[PDB]
């Protein structure tokens, strides 16, 4: 009368290399890859981000997947907040950002104010991505040409790894190509 509920199995086959640049948003909407594209996963890197603050240091960490000099008309994969932070950040101390992927499909990211000593984490499932198949390979492809970009919106905007204390990702819904054209003759 009383069975056991029969479990499905739910494991799927993944990528070896990252074929995408995982990493953070510099302020401007600038692609600051962390873990670069062709690496082989799972795989944890670090890297060293600073702070840009208005009027209230604050730390927030803008996790965005794909290389896109153009992150700002993307759409963000993650982001956590930095808090709680006892002694007075003065923008000098660093930030550190450690991105660990897991063999499991997550990505591990822990952000380690050296500020204080405190270290915040959270488990992002992307599993194979976000953005569409299609779009995926733009985002491969076009990877070059907005490489061209990176290097002078970088430092026009005078950010090369400032982190934002609130980054405003603007919900811009793709439109259904709908533009009917022809090629001629």
């Amino acid at each position: 009368h009383m069975g056991d509920k029969s479990e499905n199995v739910q494991d799927l086959l993944l990528l070896d290399v990252a074929p995408l640049s995982l990493g953070l948003e510099t302020a401007g909407g600038v692609m600051t890859a962390l873990i670069k594209r062709n690496s082989t996963i799972p795989t944890k890197q670090t890297q060293i981000f600073t702070t840009y603050s208005d009027n209230q240091p604050g730390v927030l960490i803008q996790v965005y997947e794909g290389e896109r000099a153009m992150t700002k008309d993307n759409n963000l994969l993650g982001r956590f907040e930095l808090s709680g932070i006892p002694p007075a950040p003065r923008g000098v101390p660093q930030i550190e950002v450690t991105f660990d992927i897991d063999a499991n499909g997550i990505l591990n990211v822990t952000a380690t104010d050296k500020s204080t000593g405190k270290a915040n984490k959270i488990t992002i499932t992307n599993d194979k991505g976000r953005l569409s198949k299609e779009e995926i390979e733009r985002m491969v492809q076009e990877a070059e040409k907005y490489k061209a970009e990176d290097e002078v919106q970088r430092e026009r905007v005078s950010a090369k790894n400032a982190l934002e204390s609130y980054a405003f990702n603007m919900k811009s819904a793709v439109e259904d190509e709908g533009l009917k054209g022809k090629i001629s003759e």
